């Protein structure tokens, strides 16, 4: 039942710890079932197979920052906050696994790489919640004369650092959530359709 | 004189030629002299060692963006065309090079980044002349309330598609100088020291 779906997330979870901690390869159903405190027999009961296990990794390795996205677009904050928060909250679980362990965050990103349906599904998905934000802020008056697509790509150009991976392991010492809030603020204050003198 | 210099230049751009196809490596000094048409002895006139070549390829690597740089702050732009064709005139020569083919981008990165000290040096310049633009933009009325220090870094993170060359890269099919416009207007029009929302309903 829901113990049993309960206890699979928990198992694919500890699964996704050990490929971080090998640095990739190496997972195995027998220290799955020795991690995890449950015998090898009783461990496939959730994973039939060892193909089975490997799957439910590569549809989990993105769920932890989507579900943080979807609690940021189901809140009633408003979308300036809405647009922070979309990227602080992802932002500040990877900073902290980088304070813990570099390597974890470089595996974190080669591993994710790898599933390509997943990595292609998951930055899909964040331009969509992105574009929902974006859409809301419009009827507010900001990004005047700007369609949602292009604004989106503005966004995630002007974000990079707090988004992007392999820019933000780049920029990672340089890095704050003050620094965050000044470019958000900018964003909606600064964003526009209007020519403002930059090439003229 | 004149006439020296400007052949040690030819032989600094042939020798980092040879370098990027086959590293130092491959670079075979009777080769840079029957590669640039002159004697080994003749050679010998410009750089003693090899050492000296080395530092030469090594210490001129950047040069083609510090004389961009140096090219935009001379100039009586204002601030916010000064920011703007700061980054666009290098992030222009570094698409150039991904158009002819991709790469040649790549192999620039990781030729550049064995040389580690020039790089710092190069980043380093970058951000003194970007703290220039930044502070005579603060003079005019902009970045209120913010530091230069945290103004560079603040541009550089809004900007790093346009700059930080493995982003670059990434973003490659997506970047334009209309883009980089907005952005920078946005940077002129959008940031300071004033808190307006970001963070907490009080800015709002
Ligand atoms: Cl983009
Ligand atoms: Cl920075």
């Amino acid at each position: 039942g829901t113990e049993h779906d309960a206890m699979r997330a928990r198992l694919v979870d500890v699964a996704q710890a050990i490929v971080e901690e090998r640095g990739g390869a190496g997972l195995t159903l027998s220290e799955l079932a020795a991690r995890a405190g449950i015998s090898q027999a009783n461990l496939s009961r959730y994973f039939e197979t060892r193909e089975d296990l490997m799957e439910a990794i590569a549809d989990y390795w993105f769920h932890p920052m989507v579900e943080i996205m979807e609690d940021v677009l189901a809140s009633d904050l408003p979308p300036r906050r809405k647009m922070y928060e979309f990227f602080a909250r992802r932002f500040v679980v990877m900073r902290r696994k980088w304070e813990a362990d570099p390597v974890k965050l470089q595996t974190y990103i080669e591993v994710g790489n790898d599933y390509f349906e997943q990595v292609r599904s998951y930055i899909d998905l964040a331009d969509h919640y992105l574009g929902e934000i974006i859409g809301e802020a419009m009827s507010d008056g900001a990004f005047s004369g700007l369609e949602v697509d292009e604004t989106i790509s503005l966004v995630n150009q002007m974000c990079a650092p707090y988004c992007a991976l392999n820019t933000m392991t780049t920029f990672m010492e340089r890095l704050s959530e003050d620094k965050l809030a000044r470019i958000v603020d900018a964003v909606f204050d600064g964003l526009s359709a209007q020519d403002r003198g930059a090439r003229s």
